[PDB]
């Protein structure tokens, strides 16, 4: 077990090829989960899993640059469940992060920062238990 919120670095930033996974279980009553990576201050993906927004289940990805929030790309396919065991893998390619969860396909989310060798950290908060947070290269 680690504690959230938890920062995983990421020595060199990020490149092509790299996959991190993230092992956790939903907690009972979640309302929110995120995945944040970062470049100094700015998040150049933002990942955020929402339980109960206007009685729905979005899951909402942004970059937020100099403090502001850019434009919201959301998508309604929500794989996630109050109280249960996930797996979430973030492939990083060329042009995109690419996102699985329990091993199928989520979405892809497309390189707003550019400078991916200086996406040197991950932040991981929200209601979960979180299991194992880690990185390969495939
Ligand atoms: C496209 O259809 C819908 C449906 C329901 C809500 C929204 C929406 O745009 N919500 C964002 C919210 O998603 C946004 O919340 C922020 O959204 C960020 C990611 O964009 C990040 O998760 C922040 O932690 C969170 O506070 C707040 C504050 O920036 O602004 C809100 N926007 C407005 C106009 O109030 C859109």
């Amino acid at each position: 077990p680690l504690i959230v919120p938890y920062n995983l670095p990421l020595p060199g930033g990020v490149v092509p090829r790299m996959l991190i996974t993230i092992l956790g279980t939903v907690k009972p009553n979640a309302n929110r989960i995120a995945l944040d990576f970062q470049r100094g201050n700015d998040v150049a993906f933002h990942f955020n899993p929402r339980f109960n927004e206007n009685n729905r289940r979005v899951i909402v990805c942004n970059t937020k640059l100099d403090n502001n929030w850019g434009r919201e790309e959301r998508q309604s396919v929500f794989p996630f469940e109050s109280g249960k065991p996930f797996k979430i893998q973030v492939l990083v390619e060329p042009d995109h992060f690419k996102v699985a969860v329990n091993d199928a396909h989520l979405l892809q989310y497309n390189h707003r920062v550019k400078k991916l060798n200086e996406i040197s950290k991950l932040g991981i908060s929200g209601d979960i238990d979180l299991t194992s947070a880690s990185y390969t290269m495939i």
